[PDB]
């Protein structure tokens, strides 16, 4: 009866919830609401066609001094997801601090081997705002362990599932 357990972290603003609320339930909004506590939505997977599993997906606020949780959002986690905005350098530049953020909440025995996704959202920006290339973003992907990247949009539904499913796959080989 397998439940894993997914975090989703970064910078207020990239489009966290969005993503989750784009995965789970296909809706998006304009409108900014700041996430306020820590919850989860549900998801039913299947990885490799024959793998059941029931994904929790974990939210909470951005910036860590309204993480309301605290440790215990971290705790349990089978994947963590890393997420900025392309067109928000700073919160590019915050991948490897919630990396580590992760690494010490979570004590993980393994953390070069614990799976992490890196999602630049945001993707269907006008081109002008988008300030972060995906030349940088594979960089760093590598040089935190060839860590999957994916360039997503909760707006307009690109890349989104597929960067779940990898999410998903990720989960349930770490829980195994
Ligand atoms: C719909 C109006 C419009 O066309 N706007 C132009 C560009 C919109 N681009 C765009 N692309 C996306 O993929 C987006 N995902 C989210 N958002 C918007 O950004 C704001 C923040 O979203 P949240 O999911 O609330 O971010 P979060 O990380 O969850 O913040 P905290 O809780 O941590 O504070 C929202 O306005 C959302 O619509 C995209 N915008
Ligand atoms: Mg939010
Ligand atoms: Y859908
Ligand atoms: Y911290
Ligand atoms: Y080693």
């Amino acid at each position: 009866k397998n439940i894993l357990k997914v975090i989703i972290l970064g910078d207020s603003g990239v489009g966290k919830t969005s993503l989750m609320h784009r995965y789970v339930n296909d809706k998006y909004s304009c409108q900014y609401i700041a996430t306020i506590g820590a919850d989860f939505l549900t998801k039913e997977v299947t990885v490799d066609g024959d793998k059941v599993a029931t994904m929790q997906v974990w939210d909470t606020a951005g910036l860590e001094r309204f993480q309301s949780l605290g440790v215990a959002f971290y705790r349990g986690a089978d994947c963590c997801v890393l997420v900025y905005d392309v067109t928000n350098a700073s919160s590019f530049e915050n991948i490897k601090s919630w990396r580590d953020e992760f690494l010490v909440h979570a004590n993980v025995n393994s953390p070069e081997t614990f799976p992490f996704v890196i999602l630049g959202n945001k993707i269907d920006a006008e081109e002008s705002k988008k300030i972060v290339s995906e030349k940088s973003a594979q960089e760093l992907a590598k040089s935190l362990g060839d860590i999957p990247l994916f360039l997503t949009s909760a707006k307009n539904a690109i890349n989104v599932d597929t960067a779940f499913e990898e999410i998903a796959r990720s989960a349930l080989q770490q829980n195994q």
